[PDB]
């Protein structure tokens, strides 16, 4: 089979929230005045495909949030999110491998060309026969051509895949395709459906 | 009563492994090396005093470490450090605080004035009375005069004091004093020590 896993709030907890907290700290910007300005549109899409630079992605971020940033002080704070990796899911992903299943990474990543990020860790990368990350692609979650491009270049039908996510419009893009689509609810999910499959 | 917790993996798991991680990405060096340059002596004890300042200690570590690091770039990786809150243990301190217990936060730290640090973090302040700093003292665990400032500054003897850390010198120092030293062993010592005499 191919199993394909995101990344955020599946294989790691990701919480920006500190990068606001890390933001608030150098700013002096009350924090609830970055929870409210702080929002996920087009300048991400864009940042996530690689369409603008890390600069100009900044460089929006602070526009609308009012952050008096430099470009090295905005990734100082970016570095700050915290991640956890969940170990259940990383010894899964190994065991689903050396049973002679391909595991594969899908992730809408914003990292910056300054930072260390989750793609960038080893036990991440240890755990997967390949890591696919919109930046380099030039497209995101939950467009189609994404999913498409790992069918593709895996070799696998919709039928023989499997996709975890926590977020139900990329699960909704990939069931399009005839994908299996597996909505992560919480910490459960993924140790359930794999509990009697592998022990 | 009072009761004394150490921060690091104690109040919050902390690991600089992350931060190292963050350094081999930027300087490409194997992050082996560096946990093998990678050493808490005079630098340290002095920089969480206060003795020496941000970036002598950063240039002190990057001599160490063969790190072609600017201050920035150093701070920068440093932010990345990897810190989880343990609610279980935020959650007995608020209680010990409603219940009229004195709750206060022992830590020597080596944040700079350009990171975020967990003493920094509102969910920690929101869960002390107080928390003392070594860099605001200089002064650092195990010394006997960082134990004393304590009890002097909130007025308890050390027969009506409790304290946590998972260092054995820490509790060593402690001891000396006739406080009462619990080794933090794990993330359950806390929770069962309070357990029937909370809930
Ligand atoms: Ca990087
Ligand atoms: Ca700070
Ligand atoms: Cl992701
Ligand atoms: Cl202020
Ligand atoms: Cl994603
Ligand atoms: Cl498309
Ligand atoms: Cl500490
Ligand atoms: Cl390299
Ligand atoms: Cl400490
Ligand atoms: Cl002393
Ligand atoms: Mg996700
Ligand atoms: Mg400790």
């Amino acid at each position: 089979m191919l199993y394909i896993f995101d990344l955020g709030n599946v294989i790691v907890d990701i919480d920006f929230n500190r990068v606001l907290g890390a933001w608030s700290d150098l700013t002096r910007i009350p924090l609830a005045s970055l929870k409210k300005s702080f929002h996920m549109g087009e300048a991400f899409h864009q940042h996530e495909r690689g369409e603008i630079s890390d600069e100009a992605f900044a460089e929006a971020l602070c526009h609308e949030m009012a952050l008096p940033l430099s470009y090295e002080q905005f990734s100082h704070g970016w570095q700050a999110v915290f991640v956890a990796l969940r170990p259940e899911v990383i010894a899964i992903m190994h065991k689903l491998r050396e049973q002679g299943h391909r595991v594969v990474v899908l992730s809408n990543t914003n990292r910056l060309h300054t930072t260390f990020w989750p793609e960038e860790y080893p036990e991440i990368r240890d755990a997967a026969d390949h890591i696919y990350l919109s930046q380099d692609l030039g497209m995101r979650k939950p467009e189609a051509r994404i999913y498409q491009h790992v069918l593709q270049a895996e070799g696998f039908s919709p039928s023989d895949t499997v996709f975890f996510d926590d977020n139900a419009d990329n699960i909704e893009g990939a069931n399009q395709l005839g994908i299996t689509s597996i909505l992560v609810k919480d910490k459960t999910t993924i140790p359930d459906y794999f509990a009697k499959v592998l022990c």
